[PDB]
């Protein structure tokens, strides 16, 4: 109904507005050492961690500047793009050989220079965004040259897509765990992300043919043959390889003993699933193209999401399970769920089933009943099917303000255009 | 026999010192507008276009450079050489958008300032030579360049290989004739050549990394999966396109007029395909591999080409025939004349079949006898299949010094080691 809407995004805007951007706004800017502080713990305090990750300095350039883009942050959430932006390039730019470090310390000091496409993806991203809010012509100046360092060293000329890790002179990195031999979706996903917003910045070919090409690989290459649900890496010539563990990581490794088939390599995530699906469409709709360019994938993506991982008895979305539909691992992590907000309300909008209004609903009182610590305004990272906590700091080097402040952006934007339709 | 092979060497020689070299010494460097003057007549008189292509200009800087490397030259050609990089740098290079114009007038303005990949690779090729032959770091900065741009504009991320012509600005040109939906054996081919010369210079990883995908490009997309032969014409998916003319061109059309099957598209050129087995295996000993690396594809490019293209009775070889086995066009033309000298030369080093240095010595008659204009020092471009001349200038826009002074420093030096094994 035009009320259950009205409600739902009353619920997501003051939530926004009083609850998660302030406990950022409150902790995060540091300016003695410049760049954000992200380590707090389930208080709310500072866990001490000796770090600066590029992806927690990208990230929170990319939420302040797209929620500064969409009029969220009181104004302040510009100049606190601006001062992230100022350690990326003055703390994080490799001068000698270009491209973005992968880790600082909470000093400012680089302590890990390998050059990893994940890292640099968020780069593109997060200037391409900055540019997009502020008008500041640096978000725009790097997210280009690390575009053009990509092409010249990440991309495979004959097998297609990205070589995804390497040491800081741009040599490719060692076999296996070291990352110089696998392709992923991981990676090749949030190309197609980060090119979008290059390509909504600049308007120029080359970044529109690159994005078309992204789009592509990962239709063609990456999904599931039959069931058009990720698959996770690739070796270089895009026959699957055995997933492994890299050196190099973004997240922290849960293992969920209860979890079945916990050795089987036919797994598939509901929540990259329904986040790569939604992001298609975003990126259709920067193309000018129709959502039907590609209605066989998204129809797969969203299909798989709702039949298969949307827990209707508790609330929210699984963790994982098969291509073919059996669910392997049914705990609650945060950002799948945020991606499943958006990904369920674009299903809505295209497909017109009812199922994912009521999948959109079911996972929105999931988050605002159980995973929002309202507390302190940030979520609960893991949590037991029905809703406990299992992990409980608020944030660190991988979890920091992306999925969920874009969630709620993207959740009441589409919201909104449900209603009036 | 050692007697015979002393005697070949010998009469290359004596040729390139006092005929070939002279021609181009005593014509080409033009002081007044800069660059170098190709175009001479059947008198070796200048014949007035208003033209100084990127491949002329580029493909004398290559044959400068590199005869001067061999110690050919009586010392001056490396001066000349670098006359031609003054005026690729300063009249050819475009300082807006990057890369080389594909044409220039006499005087040195621009009237064609497209950006075509078969001229860029020409000019990576030989401004990588002018490095390692001089020192300069001129040639090696403006090939590292050339390079950077193809990776970032004309790359195919999705399929591979490489888009092969833009507008000045790097976008894209058109369909069809415009040459923007196809990908080729000519582009292809020399982007291996260009690649290992550029390696040679950088000794980077990314250039060995990218002569290799260039390689694998060839033998796995190029060249016919039954035959080994090469292949004209491909749409972006590498699925065989219709052959057409494009509005950019770098030869003359030939038609003649007795050659068979004139519609029919399984033809292919016995020196295209002995050019690129001789350069694979000149990239195999630049990157400290050896030739049984690509045993299978080395065969079958020189089994073809001594099989069906030389003609035993009159001498030379053939222009092009089918992938199958029939000879299509009997007609004797200048190029493959040179790439066959040395890839039968290589054919014997490798698969040790004295079929393959009889084939040698009736070319090098052939070209000696009948196709070298021993008045001027020039080679014919285009005889009869008895070897009468058909057309009769000496050197225009596409028919410089390439090919012939390439195949006599590069033949001399193959019989050497033959000789001496």
């Amino acid at each position: 109904t035009s009320e259950k809407i009205a409600s739902l995004r009353q619920e997501i805007e003051t939530y926004l507005n009083t609850g998660l951007l302030p406990f950022w706004i409150t902790r995060t800017v540091d300016k003695e050492n410049g760049g954000f502080l992200t380590h707090f713990d389930q208080f709310g305090n500072d866990s001490g961690e000796d770090e600066k990750s590029l992806i927690a300095q990208s990230r929170s350039v990319f939420t302040y500047s797209s929620a500064h883009r969409a009029g969220y942050g009181g104004g302040v959430l510009a100049e606190m793009a601006r001062h992230g932006v100022d350690y990326l390039i003055n703390n994080m730019w490799d001068n000698e050989h270009g491209g973005f470090y992968w880790m600082t310390n909470r000093k400012g000091e680089v302590t890990i220079d390998q050059k990893i496409v994940y890292g640099l993806s968020f780069c593109i991203y997060s200037l391409s965004e900055y540019t997009l809010a502020t008008g500041d012509p640096r978000g725009r100046e790097y997210a280009e040259k690390t575009f053009d360092l990509l092409q010249k060293y990440a991309v495979d000329t004959h097998y297609g897509g990205y070589f995804e890790m390497f040491n800081r002179d741009w040599t490719l990195k060692g076999p296996g765990a070291a990352g110089g031999d696998r392709k992923t979706l991981d990676v090749h996903m949030h190309l197609m992300e980060a090119y979008t917003t290059l390509y909504e910045c600049t308007g120029q070919e080359i970044h529109r043919r690159k994005l078309l090409e992204t789009i592509e690989l990962l239709v063609n290459k990456v999904m599931h043959p039959e069931y058009g649900t990720g698959i996770p890496q690739f070796w270089a010539d895009w026959s699957v390889a055995p997933q492994i563990k890299f050196d190099i990581v973004w997240g922290w490794d849960r293992f969920n003993p209860d979890g079945l088939k916990s050795a089987a390599e036919d797994n598939t995530s509901y929540g990259h699933n329904s986040e790569f699906a939604w992001l298609l469409m975003h990126a259709l709709d920067i193309l000018g193209l129709p959502y039907d360019t590609y209605r066989e994938q998204i129809t797969k993506s969203y299909t798989h999401a709702v039949e298969n991982g949307v827990d209707w008895e508790f609330g929210g979305v699984y963790v994982e399970g098969s291509h073919a539909g059996q669910v392997y691992d049914k705990e609650k992590e945060f950002w799948q769920q945020a991606e499943m907000l958006i990904g369920m309300l674009d299903a809505y909008r295209f497909l017109k089933d009812e199922k994912y209004l009521q999948a959109y609903e079911n996972i929105h009182r999931f988050v605002f009943d159980k995973m929002i610590n309202h507390s302190l305004g940030e979520w609960w990272p893991l949590m037991t099917r029905e809703g406990v906590p299992i992990w409980k700091h608020m944030s660190h080097s991988w979890k920091i303000n992306y999925h969920d402040v874009r969630s709620m952006i993207q959740s009441i934007v589409r919201l909104d255009k449900i209603a009036k339709g």
